[PDB]
């Protein structure tokens, strides 16, 4: 089997991407944030505290003929941005882009933090990291990908995120029309439960490539590119007037600037992030200070190749017995 679904930016900045997901019988379509940095499929639901729902579409298990309470199971998750959610669990039929999994754990939110309530465009998350990170207790559950894997034509999914445009998540096949050149594969460590890999270095604009090992995670659920302070300082030093603002919470730059590109290494291959991808616009409405898309990972404890980096590539998440990542230009 295979699946193929379009993923759409939630706003003009590409702050996140939503993908329609069918849950239950008859289908209830929710728009979920596919997150390769976590391993829970959780939704706004009929059980979510009413004051914490503001425009999201909800899953109502009582209206699904295939829903079953997973008796005694609970979940509770905290993300890198300080957001959180928790609740109980149903199993139900879940389809993505024509690929169906029966008996998928659908984590029904009873509580969500303010950042989730305030984002009306995101109806929940679909985690695509390793199932070792799934928070369901006392019986840990499998991700949609892990449950689909055995049925897929190839044990892979691919992320093809757009810049200010829709893109695609495919399951079970590699669309050879969706990228240019060849795919470079690189090793993955699953020790922390992430798609963790080591970049071979970086360049700023037209500058020379610096060969240096940068361990980090491929995380579709993180907007920005978070790298070591040395790397980030070297980037922003090439932008007149850029500075790190403790008041704003990262590097800002004059909105009048033209940003340089950023290159990262994948083995001997190179992925170029155009400068425009690094512009996250005014810090507040009407400001002439703009927020940067490359930020320091200092204090986060991991480097994160978020959407800013991933959207510059066609990315293969190879879930074979020995997992690997692949990157291609596009």
């Amino acid at each position: 089997s295979t699946g193929s679904a379009t993923t759409t930016p939630i706003d003009s900045l590409d702050d996140a991407y939503i993908t329609p997901v069918q849950i239950g019988t008859p289908a209830q379509t929710l728009n979920l944030d596919f997150d390769t940095g976590s391993s829970d499929l959780w939704v706004f639901s009929s059980e979510t505290t009413a004051s914490e729902v503001d425009g999201q579409t909800i899953y109502t298990p009582s209206k699904s003929t295939t829903a079953k309470l997973l008796s005694g199971a609970t979940w509770s998750i905290s993300y890198g941005d300080g957001s959180s959610s928790s609740g109980d669990v149903y199993t139900d039929t879940v389809s993505v882009g024509g690929l169906t999994v029966t008996g998928q754990a659908v984590e029904s939110a009873k509580k969500v933090s303010s950042s989730f309530t305030e984002d009306s465009t995101i109806d929940g998350l679909l985690g695509l990291a390793f199932s070792t990170l799934n928070t369901v207790s006392p019986t840990q559950q499998k991700t949609f990908f892990d449950n689909a894997k055995a049925s897929l034509d190839s044990p892979v999914f691919t992320a093809d995120l757009g810049y200010h445009a829709p893109g695609t998540y495919n399951f079970g096949f590699i669309d050879t029309t969706a990228y240019t050149g060849s795919i470079t594969y690189t090793a993955v460590s699953t020790k922390q439960g992430f798609w963790e890999w080591t970049s071979t270095g970086y360049a700023v604009g037209s500058g020379t490539f610096k060969s240096t090992s940068i361990d980090g995670i491929a995380d579709t659920g993180t907007t920005l590119l978070y790298l070591p302070a040395t790397v980030v300082s070297a980037y922003w030093a090439q932008v007149s007037g850029a500075k790190s603002s403790s008041s704003v919470g990262g590097y800002v730059f004059p909105c009048s600037a033209t940003l340089p590109s950023f290159t990262f290494g994948v083995g001997s291959a190179r992925i170029v992030i155009p400068g425009d991808y690094i512009d996250f616009g005014p810090i507040s409405t009407g400001s002439s200070s703009c927020f940067g898309g490359i930020q320091s990972s200092a204090g986060i404890g991991i480097n994160i190749f978020g959407d800013v980096a991933l959207k510059a590539a066609f990315v293969v998440f190879n879930g074979a017995t020995t997992p690997t990542l692949g990157f291609a230009s596009k």
